[PDB]
């Protein structure tokens, strides 16, 4: 059993925001003609730069060519050797260790004719409580609109959201008041995403004005900049909810735990490389006592998939998740997109082999796009995922 | 697929040394008649009391019975929730979950007609080096026996050994000096270990004086007592050589990685639970850049066979191991014992499904033993593991 | 005064080593036609894949049109917030702000018609100690190859050097024994280069061990894991010669000045993002009474003209820095390389207006490659600069 | 290009306070003509004793004679070798160097036809936002007339003071009162200043009663004693409200850093220095990503257009600073006075060369004063700005 060629497959799906996000679908094909799918999700973040995709599948393919798929320790060391963790919470290198890793999970699972889950620990529970996500505001006059998407989507069955703040605290405050007003306990904002955006002691004014609405908060989330551990560590003291804070990297999460920086550890594949990489930033947690949360950048159903397995795997999960990506997506590049139901994302069918996720190659072909090159988008835009 | 029965067989098995351990080989059936074996090795350790093993058969079926093999992640939590995690070195209940754990890797992998190794992350290396214990010199007397043992396994292939020190300073350099002198650099001690007797400031006069012979010397294990991490850490600062410690449960392994107290986690599956709880740890000490050592209390083929694979898995063991029970015991209880070849551990045929290991009926029936009771033993004798 | 155009023309340029890396040399175009010149030095560092340039070519020319070149820190901090800092040692975001940064130095240079250097604060001295580099061994064979080398490049004038070690601690010690041996006092080599591959109680062993040759030494560099502030300090305790540390990002250099962590602070253009970027680090430095040396990652002579400029122009300059690029490679892009004289980087004539560098558009075509895809390398050959 | 002469012009200026300061404007003559103007700026502060300016003139023209005015460098190197930095805020040697360093980047602009604006990095912004200061009451009597001040001010367009507060805090909280009162948000007073008049338990407690009053309060200057490092940062962490001091030393700041004592920089050309140092300071608070805040200590428009041109190159100025001081001098040295329109001040024309200040020789002879005796004045009305 042996790997012998590779595919990358580089989408532009846009989102019912309007922002417009590259993704790169990955296949990795085998000698006994068993192929595996993943995902490199989301490219569309800080730098403005972009990578060579035909240079990238040399790269890979010199890696992997060869090597037995099951060699996941192995191949998960040579890809860290070659895209070295760099302490940034959008590595690009990461994306794209995720994308390879998840998919040799698939191609693992489908030949032992088994689901991903029972590949990661089985489940602990068959779905994950999530919330769909409010966009931070900049101007007073983007709330009303953010008000309808709530309404919206509290129609469609998600009662749980998270908002996006830091940026102009009083529109923040206003639709906070309008939310509670209109929606009262029906609505849960269970957390408040500041995106490092202030220094600490700035975060605690503003944690402190915005608690004034507590509709079921359960988390403050990066109320520090990148790599603060001692900024995060006098927030969580001066704090009463917990704090939590991406992992996007080993060395930065050790350091947040030799420092007790932070309550929550908020892990996603795609930031710190893949689902090898999740599970063991998991155990780490497990292994200090630390409750998770599944993060996300917005994966699309292929992604989503291969979290979903994952997450119902975790027994440190203890609040609502962020994996949303196929309700926010108006595309998917699958024949039947990840299911949420009443706010919960369903973990595939544990009956189907692999990621329990198809390719739709028509999908494929029609969001197409010729590289990851950038459009028009402003440093703003960027970090808040807005258009 | 479910289990549906559990069975405990108890033997007693003397070593080389005369030294007599019991241990428990693990049972579970299945309703598609499938039956993953473990072991729960070594009980014979201080505390001084036995466990009812008809009492744990009904304790363990009580929370095994009916549930999905695959779902470790799940069952590894019941097993914690009964056998709450002590913080000591040989607690029973740690033994027990590991029979229960490395006999569902076993199960499970059997079920999947692969390789505990292809369900552990793969290969890394295909043996790892090894060593056989010297047990510590109470007297000078005792110098010329080990001196034997030394020239005649180095003969049979292990040119690595490592030697037990802290009772009798003299009698350690004196067998030190005594190697040193008949063989050369034919033969190295990778390490001296204190097993916890002394408290720092008197493990660094030892060591001082110790180290006077290195004959390849790796790593001083335990040179402070248990649980004192900050002994550890002066300790660590004191020495250059690497100091090594035992990971007996995830609050002790928090605490010294918060404390950069060691530089070398000695972790072994019957010490933390299993195969599942020691991936968990050494994880965590990937996650921490922390290197690793398999360890070992000194099992029979089934529990070497189940390290052998977790060891040939990770990458980040750079130094020599210590499992060499099938060596160090007259007997055993498998058709074929795992092989050593050059002072090497050889990792079960990753061809054969499961543990790679089969029982022998008729040699559970000779070493049987009725239960884990005690024998006369002086609590030297059981912390120096001799008769 | 503004911008209207940018133009990024890639060469592919071996070294005499055999080790080929590409660099993107710069043009910045204004409305009144004059034209600065930069680098974006050396791409060819892990992580293992590539910047699109036809992408990155929009970006900057979406961030640089129309601004004016004299409005470095605004530019400069529009840069950063599209190339956020990694705390990675070879961010490529901040090869390429690096080259926009001394591009728009050079023009506005030209456009006062002054030397860079009067634009920097300056002369504090003509020129610059520097050392030749003598990559790493791997194998003892390698050995009799480097000394030829050093031999050769003492006889062209430079009595200084610096040896990357911590592979085969035996070769670097055979090394620095044949130096000793053969050339006495004749030769100094400054500093022992750890490339961060080692964990800190590893490199206080090794350094201990080399510092049995001192050749004139004057620092130890890296000997602790990329961002290791406490292993870095701890070292910094234990170790006599001073230790030097590159600088990566602000956020790092702050850490390693709050923890007091080393003793020099490696500080070049090329890793911190420029000529206004190393600025502001070697100003944090001298707030905070700390030595500086002008590191590199070895550019050609428009990187070189630059990064002289700024080192003449530091006042905390007390040791011998690395850049001899134009020595290491077999070509070049401009018409007069800068000049090295007895060990010493001549900063460019003080009555050249920009740079005091001139582009050879033969050189230019010459060594035009299509793109900055990478070719078969190993890890080990990336992270030595060996072929 | 060389300085060949100097001269020092004292002068006596009243403000409509009463308070009389005396400043020296300084005039570096070169070999091709060009002359460099600058400001030491208010020597009338403690300690009470004065600098002969005949002997202060050979020291001076000592170290500059010869010299290259652009060698800024190598130029503020001696003068801080003359002029040790001696860890107090007032110390006159910083006021000496500020006036030679300013008047060099006069010359050098003149020279190069540039305003100074584009000699220290260019325009991030035209104006910064600044503040009318009401100097502290130690009677409930003198409340009455500092209303009047504001309120007359406000009509002139300051809508933002600061006030100095510490000795009477009844006679503090009543003036806030009246303001609150009267003006409602009309008037904002951005900061309560201490003047390091309190110990920081003492400073806690006054905060504590004055922050009833909130009248867009943006920080709190100076609660701790001259550099209490350790007791800013205590109070740092019991305040809501940013903690801001002075810099007035390289080594002061590096241990306010490396403590992170305070949240906001007071950085002041006059008391570190001059405009090179201001800028050290300056990136040394970038490198740190602390806040940075132009302090003053009320300069004539020579100096207030130096400190201008500096404010409006600085990114990580998000707070309203303090040079008022032609506001509040009756009298100034130039043709045309830096000006003021609605609260901010406005960066000289960037078209004008050098300082964008013109010097009235009609004026320097009215103000002329013999040398820098002091007058009968008190240690509160030194303290205090009072008369
Ligand atoms: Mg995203
Ligand atoms: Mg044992
Ligand atoms: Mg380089
Ligand atoms: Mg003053």
């Amino acid at each position: 059993m042996k790997i012998t060629d590779l595919e990358l497959h580089a989408v532009g799906i846009p989102r019912h925001t309007g922002f417009v996000n590259k993704h790169v679908i990955v296949k990795i094909h085998t000698d006994e003609g068993l192929t595996g799918i993943g995902e490199m999700s989301d490219f569309s973040h800080l730098p403005l730069y972009s990578v060579d995709l035909h240079d990238l599948k040399q790269g890979l393919l010199s890696i992997l060519l060869g090597q037995n798929p099951f060699d996941l320790m192995k191949i998960n060391k040579e890809l860290t050797d070659n895209f070295p963790e760099t302490m940034y919470y959008y590595e690009k290198g990461s994306f794209i260790r995720n994308g390879i890793d998840n998919a040799l999970h698939d191609l693992c699972a489908k030949y032992l004719d088994i689901s991903v889950s029972d590949f990661l620990g089985g489940r602990v529970k068959e779905k994950i409580k999530v919330c769909y996500p409010i966009f931070r505001h900049r101007f007073s006059e983007e709330v009303e609109s953010n008000l309808d998407v709530v309404r919206q989507k509290l129609e469609q069955g998600f009662d749980v959201f998270r908002l996006y703040v830091g940026k102009n605290l009083d529109a923040d405050e206003e639709f906070l008041s309008r939310v509670k007003e209109e929606f009262g306990s029906r609505v849960r904002i269970k957390s408040y995403d500041f995106s490092h955006l202030l220094n600490w002691k700035d975060a605690h004014r503003a944690i402190k004005r915005l608690t004034k609405y507590d509709l079921g908060l359960e988390m403050i989330e990066s109320p520090a900049p990148r790599n603060d551990f001692d900024g995060l560590y006098q927030l969580r003291l001066k704090t009463d909810y917990p704090i939590s804070e991406h992992v996007w990297s080993f060395k930065q999460q050790q350091e947040m735990i030799k420092k007790d920086a932070i309550d929550i550890f908020n892990i996603s594949p795609v930031f710190i490389g893949g689902l090898t990489s999740a599970k063991k930033a998991a155990y780490a947690a497990e292994v200090a006592s630390k409750d998770v949360v599944l993060g996300t950048t917005q994966e699309l159903s292929v992604g989503t998939a291969a979290m979903a397995h994952l997450g119902c795997s975790l027994t440190n999960i203890n609040h609502t998740s962020d994996p949303t990506g196929p309700e926010l997506y108006v595309g998917d590049v699958v024949k039947n997109r990840v299911t949420y139901k009443d706010g919960y994302l369903y973990a595939p069918d544990r009956s189907v082999k692999g990621l329990g996720i198809e390719l739709d190659e028509s999908l494929l072909a029609k969001y197409q796009v010729p590289d990851l090159s950038w459009d028009n988008v402003t440093v703003h835009q960027l970090q808040d995922r807005t258009a």
